[PDB]
């Protein structure tokens, strides 16, 4: 049975918009910027942008990957993909 989300888990994350897009629950770092209140960091592969999204917007990578995982003409998407798949916990900054 699902737990709550955690830093390192994989999901595509929805901006209005935008495609669902290949992302992960970040960390914060110390003395970084915390999220709102009921608000996760994602950052987003491909693009390598960070925003702080809710449950609502969050879909869990395996279950949607047959859905979302489809090449798109969107800037940084594929890279996204190649990412999410090969190395997503890798140091991207």
């Amino acid at each position: 049975m699902p737990h709550a989300f955690k830093p390192g888990d994989l999901v595509f994350a929805k901006m209005k918009g935008y495609p669902h897009w290949p992302a992960r629950i970040d960390d914060i770092a110390d003395g970084a910027v915390k999220p709102p209140p009921n608000k996760y960091p994602i950052f987003f592969f491909g693009t390598h942008e960070t925003a702080f999204l809710g449950p609502k917007d969050l879909f869990p990578y395996d279950k949607s990957k047959d859905k979302y995982g489809k090449p798109n003409k969107r800037k940084g998407f594929n890279e996204g993909l190649w990412e999410i798949q090969n190395n997503p916990h890798a140091s991207y900054s």
